[PDB]
């Protein structure tokens, strides 16, 4: 079962639009439909909550490390409360899916994304937890995405954006009453069927 759920991003009001900032989206939209909001605790290096999903008592946590430096926050929470690296879901931008899309994944690498690199480390060179994909798209190359995720998106790819984020709250919801195979497989039906 999942204990944790991080969402990565840079901290303040000049990061706060940007596509970087995909995962802390995900968490804030699930703090606010429960009424149980964030707030920043130095021990943690985060903003953290604690929530009831599907009957589950679960911690919430949106890093204040700067991206780069996120595996200190994921790893305080995670040695504090005692979790292992496969209780943990860590909702992030995805370059690889486009905006509308979101999924799951358990493992891999960190595919060029910082803020997982450092997560893999802290949490002793472990990439065995839990991934919330969330699609944001592509510019074309790597010389463009600097400034791409550090961007805000136009209207119309936000609208889109929002959309998969709604529907993955839903499936996580749904992993916790359901498991796990039925909520990726209403997941990832999201804009193929």
């Amino acid at each position: 079962t999942i204990k944790l759920i991080v969402g990565l991003a840079n901290p303040g009001a000049e990061y706060a639009a940007t596509r970087h900032n995909a995962g802390a989206w995900f968490v804030d939209l699930l703090a606010e439909r429960l009424r149980a909001p964030l707030r920043e605790e130095a021990k943690f290096f985060g903003y953290t909550s604690r929530v009831t999903l599907g009957g589950e008592d679960v911690r919430l946590l949106v890093p204040t490390t700067f991206m780069n430096l996120s595996g200190k926050a994921v790893a305080a929470m995670a040695s504090f409360f005692r979790i292992n690296p496969d209780e943990i879901l860590v909702a992030h931008d995805e370059l690889d899916l486009p905006p509308g899309v979101a999924k799951f994944k358990l493992g891999g690498g960190h595919g060029g994304h910082n803020g997982l690199k450092d997560i893999i480390s802290k949490l002793g060179n472990n990439p065995n937890f839990h991934r919330l994909r969330i699609g944001i798209g592509h510019p074309g190359d790597k010389n463009k995405v600097v400034g791409f995720v550090l961007g805000k998106p136009p209207v119309s790819e936000q609208k889109l954006i929002d959309e998969a984020i709604d529907e993955a709250a839903r499936c996580t919801e749904m992993w916790f009453t359901d498991g796990l195979t039925k909520a990726t497989n209403r997941l990832h039906a999201f804009k193929a069927q």
